[PDB]
């Protein structure tokens, strides 16, 4: 039931705008991935408001759900949604008071996936590791997903590596909404997505960033 | 040491844009108030995305800190900030899972206060009173304000009255940031702002709302 419109190799283009604390910025990105293998790479440019006065890491999860390897016959909410596409909306709450919300539209245009993202980041502590750029990327994580009243609810927790060897914890809560009529969708049951979000390259005081994700959907895997 | 640029009667103009869940909208408003008496009225129009599929009440606090009567000699962070102006950034968390963040710029242009607001609301329950438009306005509230590492931190709790006679609780956490050099500012200590938010009139499924606020700053009122 995955859309035939999602091929083995797919390109993406993204536009992102928002504010973190009081700081306005815009990014664009281009990427390529293998939707059925759950892998993708994005090459990202900060085009307004750079270099950013906050850790780029807080933007990482806002740059792609079509590129999850849905194993074990798990119905794929995201690949099913095409050609109509889907949205997502999310809050990430950091233990030390910062919050980042994002709202995103995913469409498919002329064979290319198009992402449009709006970011609102608020109350990050002025002397904390995000605003002081003391962060070193994300540990691997697992999202749990299950049907919401409409759409799909996701929850995860993530750990941000800090200089000096410690961690900053956060929680993520998401709702994914399909633009495909509900009667044309086979909804999954409860399941997990295991993912690794890895930094490949950064240049020019983090105004150019390459990042990669691997994401695989499964049920529980312990006897 | 308030700015002489803030007179006894001031006008405001506002532009607001955002998304709640997946729903894009834009609002504009025109207003007037008495900054030193802590009273103001705004005439608000939904200009894109109307009628909104959520309760207007969730936008009420995003439509004005210059209009607080700062009593008891409390240094007035907002009135001192002109001509440069100030920004605010906020998360409101609802007990039933919705979150609304907002970021705001306050400027003074040709004697008129100009507000620019961006809204990101996420995860409002589909059958909850906000998305079902079963709300009846806000009870009176009190914000506590005190210096942050830079800026002014605010916290509040608010109760949204519901059709049927119950309440939906939320919490608000804000940072106000002055665009005036910190050496030219006298910071307050800890204080409270008591407020009431009311409507004068509304029409056409809340696509027109006239909102009024009275806000007075004080210290504890108990002997």
């Amino acid at each position: 039931e995955d859309s035939e419109l999602i091929s083995e190799n797919m390109h993406m283009k993204l536009y992102m705008e928002g504010t973190v604390n009081d700081h306005h910025f815009k990014c664009t990105s281009e990427g390529e991935g293998k939707p059925y293998e759950g892998t993708q790479t994005m090459k990202i440019k900060v085009v307004e408001g750079g270099p950013l006065p906050f850790a780029f890491d807080i933007l990482a999860t806002s740059f792609s759900k079509t590129f999850i390897n849905h194993t074990q016959g798990i119905p794929d909410f995201f690949k099913q949604s095409f050609p109509e596409g889907f949205t997502w909306e999310r809050i990430t709450t950091y233990e030390d008071g910062g919050v980042l919300t994002a709202t995103q539209d995913t469409s498919l245009q002329n064979g290319c996936l198009i992402y449009n993202v709006k970011i609102n980041g608020v109350n990050f502590p002025s002397n904390g590791p995000v605003m002081q750029k003391k962060t070193l990327g994300w540990e691997a994580s697992t999202e749990m997903l299950y049907p919401a009243d409409s759409g799909l609810r996701g929850h995860s927790q993530m750990a941000l590596k800090l200089v000096g060897g410690g961690y900053l914890h956060c929680s993520l809560k998401t709702t994914y909404r399909s633009k495909k009529p509900a009667k044309n969708l086979k909804m999954p049951g409860f399941y997990f997505v295991d993912r690794k979000l890895e930094r490949i390259k950064e240049a020019d005081k983090e105004t150019y960033v390459e990042q990669h994700e691997m994401a695989v959907a499964r049920y529980c895997d312990l006897p």
